[PDB]
């Protein structure tokens, strides 16, 4: 088992971590910078480091400073968690070249699924789709147009190479005729225009994977996301809702394939547009996420203790038929933030009270007397429920958010008491566009 671990990050997810360490032995390193000296991971750890000012280009995204606080206590790996380095290549490459290990993948595979074309590409041989589309310019040759839009299906879009100067082309009789003057506004200066697909009901939903580097990989199932605004995660459950069985297990198997071919490592998840009975590959985030936990609720399985087995040397442990999803979890990112403006509220925490009880989990770094900083993201705890089906799942989520308190400070609490008996989320399968939409 892995001696030391340096827990390259800050907030929930360093707690997270360190929680996974101290189940498993390991000895914990956490390193912080000037204006985290209370968070309350670092006299959980058996050493702390301030590794720099408040300023995360000065700190945490240090290499220097991280890797000299891994060599000064001894650490043999690092997990970098989210965000920060956990996708930087150019950091697990120096672990490489170091002789750490990194609780992740190799850097190779983190610049290969981070480049939009060669993940594709990789995508492709596993036998995964991306959004259809002309790949990648629309021809001005009228009958080569013409097959590449029939095959994508309509209705399509027609983008320039810069939401601007967007067409939507419904029948096939006036696809050129738009395309021609869709290139006529540019001059963006750019005549190059290209063909997507339009989704009617696109959700975002995404496979759990584990993969040991040794020829083994599992998934656990699935997640949706689809509550987002401007692109951020607001409310995940596990598994997704009212989706095609047979699909489902199709994308799962390529998901494992690909695992192999690409020689993952490490925890992963694929993300994809669902349309009505078909997945659509966006991306492969080489890391873990913020939302494992409504995973781990579902399947039993603690997505960090196996990323430390496997980082330490161990093949998977679980096989796929020991994988079974009972029930349905929720999640609410709990950020510091105005619950109708959306601005960041840093200050005093007077009073902290958590939620309990029957399948009530929380991940959260919050204690009464603490102050959110004003530097780093919002998110300051994440409230997951479980139950038997997903309305339990909801009632459990309404009893949890009713003794949630975080007095001192706006949240977004409010907004998740709305969500959790809005009646189109209640009945399930809303699609990304559905936040924005009902907020304005």
């Amino acid at each position: 088992m892995l001696e030391k671990v340096l827990i390259a990050n800050r907030g929930e997810i360093a707690l997270r971590i360190l929680r996974a360490c101290k189940e498993l032995g390991i000895k914990t390193v956490a390193v912080h910078s000037t204006a985290d000296r209370e968070l309350m991971h670092l006299s959980l750890a058996d050493e702390s480091v301030c590794i720099g000012p408040a300023p995360a280009t000065q700190s945490y995204l240090q290499i220097p400073a991280i890797i000299a606080a891994a060599e000064v206590t001894g650490a043999t790996a690092i997990h970098p968690g989210y965000g920060f380095l956990a996708e930087n290549a150019d950091f697990a490459e120096q672990i490489e070249r170091s002789g750490f290990t990194f609780v992740g993948p190799t850097a190779e595979v983190i610049r290969l699924m981070g480049d939009k074309v060669s993940a594709k590409d990789a995508m492709k041989r596993a036998g995964v789709p991306t959004v259809p589309g002309s790949d990648g310019p629309l021809p001005e040759d009228e009958e080569t147009a013409l097959a590449i839009a029939r095959e994508v299906g309509y209705p399509v879009i027609i983008k320039a190479a810069g939401g601007r100067g967007m067409r939507v082309v419904y029948d096939e009789s006036e696809l050129i005729k738009s395309a021609k003057l869709t290139r006529t506004e540019a001059g963006f200066g750019n005549p190059m225009v290209y063909l997507e697909k339009f989704l009617t009901n696109p959700r975002h939903v995404e496979v759990q994977v584990l993969s040991d580097g040794q020829g083994n990989a599992i998934h656990l199932g699935d997640r949706d996301c689809s509550l987002q605004r401007r692109h951020q995660k607001v409310i995940e459950e596990a598994p997704a809702p009212g989706i095609d069985e047979k699909a489902r297990q199709e994308v799962f198997a390529r998901c494992v394939q690909a695992c192999i071919e690409i020689g993952y490592r490490g925890a992963g998840t694929f993300e994809f547009l669902y349309e009505n009975g078909r997945f659509y590959f966006i991306e492969m985030n080489t890391r873990v996420q913020v939302e494992h936990p409504v995973s781990e609720m579902v399947t039993g399985v603690d997505i960090v203790k196996e990323m430390l087995r496997i980082a330490s040397g161990e093949k998977l442990s679980i096989r796929q038929e020991d994988v079974v999803i009972r029930g349905h979890a929720l999640e609410c990112r709990i950020n510091a933030e105005d619950p109708k403006t959306f601005m960041p509220s840093p200050g005093k925490v007077k009073h902290f009270h958590a939620p309990g009880g029957n399948g009530v989990r929380v991940d959260s770094h919050l204690y009464s007397g603490y102050s959110v900083p004003p530097n780093y993201d919002s998110l300051v705890g994440k409230v997951i429920t479980y139950g038997a089906d997903r309305d339990e799942a909801l009632a459990r989520m309404r009893n949890a958010l009713d003794e949630l308190i975080v007095d001192g400070i706006k949240t977004n609490t409010e907004l998740h008491k709305d969500l959790v008996r809005d009646a189109a989320f209640c009945k399930g399968g809303v699609n990304i566009h559905y936040l924005e939409k009902k907020l304005g």
